């Protein structure tokens, strides 16, 4: 029994019919589905010990606070943070990136300072640093792709100079499925005195992530892509860096004392957590971490390797299909997703027909990476993305359905 | 059978023993408990149609998107917004206040501009404006209390001058249980060109709220206090005002087009909703709105006035008890909470004993209203706070338990 066929039972949502067909869900890169264990944890919180956290004294509040802070610890060890106080809870990675931009960026960046991105960056890792640029006078340096449709590592290294103060790049690309050598990027950046923000949204759900091994200064991720609930995500930041940073959001809970004239602030991470947090959601994210850890991130990543290659191979075997990004090898690792287009056909037509006639769920669009599509020469692409609850059977059904969809639209010549 | 005894069945969490005693929950001002209907809607989302929202072609996405946006309309209807596009989803009211402070505040407040608050303001409606003041040179004008321990409405009106640009005050106080004449205050502020932000966290869950009648410019509230999940809250704002406002958080979903050099932004409310939102939590908040509406907010308000009055009377019948805020009368109405202290005893001792020996859950501290307690001459107070699932029997148990607690600690003096 493959991993997918073993865990499929845990995910109630996959066991239904859509538009007359068995659902085939291949959009996990937009968001993941949740196992019973996570939903149980969420229900058990609300039904048995919901109360506001910290300084609540009474039994339910003490239990709520315990589990809440315990979930912070679970996330901390998942990414191997040295200290749980280096984990700050946000709504999503987007907010987490904004926290760094507002609190650290507006506080450390001067006119002339350089921030390095790639053209394959997600919008949440472009727009905040655009606004920081417009406020501070800092300049954005973009790393174009090479012949293998991945960010050019020597071009990136060339861009690292004493003017560089920040490198904000993806660990894994949500479109190209390519990875960056973060650990060595961090060394080159640190040699110059620059900080590295890692957009780890597509790596944390799918492979082992070690922030100490990476030595990254900031790392961001979203719960909803890693079998956890919507409405929570997290920011990792080195303790020393967080202690240096001013508050982002202000108000209740993040303060030490409040006077009419001024207020004093708590230390991280409470400094950056203003008002009542996503308590039940944090606790269920903890459960998602327990669930993923129970399977084993090595087991998951190795499985995604096999089904990802299988998806790449079968998709690429169709004529007129172009898959963006690198070709799989033992030197080039790919995430378990393919962004593609079919000659003469619009990806929205593909996605629509796949869903309506075959119950297959993919997405069409720029996938929040419009500049990348521009550099590739298109406005949109189709994307099939897997998680460990997908199977080879899912890929086969998708390929059959896609071949039928292509045949349909081409029949009109 | 009273409303409380009618609906208690809906709330699983109330039916348990803590510390050997039947639970008596009197901490709803800190957070509320959730009816089965809300939890079911949350579970139903995750088990059956979880998918990312907007521009998603496939069946599950279309359904999630429809329910997500329907939930936005349910919230707009609940507070009688004229347009659902005037509702912006946040993590909590604190964030919503921060949105206004950052987006509207920093781009409209100049050195010398005045912001009017009261000394009874919640920390989330104090600290963001302190920070804005520090950044723009604006100044805060605080309204003190009168002999009835409510904000001096005379001193408030007199503070209104051509220098005031914003009045940011509570609708109902989370400590005093008093209310402010918001509708009138809006008229006075608008006559000098000032905006009004209503902190409606203690009004939205407990009574009919009509933003068009109030004619408020901004209004904020948190889901977790109104039978909804943690992790979501909202900002209401007039469409013209929201349209004039620059983005707060930047990234995916809030954009129109993203280029390497700059980005354009969507219109409200998408403009202010960056990255994947708390999709499931928003849907559940809509279910909470459906639930509260099914009971009836006038019926809820009527019931809280009765049990709130009952609580005040019983508590004030105990010797050496002082309740902060105004006395209940035919002209002056209190919310269903009492913040208090007992002569010679610390409120933390009261709360701890009540929980451990009697299973009674209340709160001790400054309840994120520190300048208010300072003003009143104390560092902290005890607070018992009710919702419509509380009964007179709960109040009787509390008073019995409190009398015993007072007896215990005074037995050593």
């Amino acid at each position: 029994v493959s991993l997918g066929h073993r865990v499929r039972k845990d995910f109630r949502i996959l066991h239904q019919e859509v538009n007359g067909s068995k659902l085939v869900y291949l959009d996990s890169a937009a968001t993941s589905q949740k196992p019973a264990a996570v939903l149980d944890a969420l229900q058990n919180y609300y039904e048995f010990y919901n109360s506001n956290v910290h300084r609540g004294i009474h039994y339910l509040s003490a239990k709520a606070t315990d589990e809440f802070e315990l979930a912070r610890k679970k996330v901390a060890r998942f990414i191997n943070a040295s200290d749980s106080r280096e984990i700050v809870f946000t709504r999503n990675a987007t907010e987490a990136i904004n926290l760094v931009a507002y609190s650290w960026g507006l506080s450390n960046l001067k006119p002339g300072d350089e921030v390095i991105l790639t053209v394959a960056e997600h919008h949440s890792c472009i727009v905040p640093w655009q606004i920081v640029s417009q406020k501070t006078g800092a300049v954005l340096k973009f790393v174009t792709l090479n012949e293998d449709e991945v960010p050019d590592i020597n071009k990136l290294r060339e861009l690292i100079s004493p003017k560089t103060k920040l490198v904000a790049v993806h660990h894994v690309s949500n479109v190209l499925a390519s990875s960056l050598p973060i650990e060595e990027i961090v060394v080159w950046a640190h040699d110059v005195g620059a900080k590295v923000l890692v957009d780890a949204c597509q790596s944390v759900p799918h492979m082992v992530v070690d922030v100490q091994k990476l030595n990254a200064d900031f790392l961001v991720a979203s719960s909803h892509k890693m079998c956890g609930p919507t409405g929570i995500g997290f920011l990792y930041g080195k303790s020393d860096l967080l202690h240096s940073m001013p508050p982002f959001l202000g108000g209740g809970e993040m303060i030490s004392d409040v006077f009419l004239d001024h207020s004093t602030y708590a230390e991280p991470p409470s400094r950056f957590e203003a008002g009542t947090p996503a308590i039940g959601e944090a606790i269920a994210l903890g459960a998602a971490v327990d669930y993923l850890s129970g399977i084993g991130m090595p087991k998951i990543h190795e499985y995604e390797v096999e089904i990802g290659k299988y998806l790449y191979e079968k998709l690429s075997s169709l004529p007129d299909v172009r898959i963006y990004g690198p070709r799989p090898s033992e030197s080039v690792h790919r995430g378990a997703l393919c962004s593609f287009n079919v000659e003469g056909l619009h990806p929205t037509d593909l996605a629509t027909f796949l869903d309506q006639q075959h119950g297959v769920a993919i997405r069409s669009g720029h996938h929040s990476a419009q500049p990348l599509h521009r550099y590739l020469g298109v406005n949109a692409s189709a994307r099939a993305s897997l998680y460990f609850y997908n199977t080879k059977d899912d890929v086969d059904a998708f390929i059959v359905a896609l071949a039928d969809t292509v045949s349909f639209f081409n029949s009109f010549k």
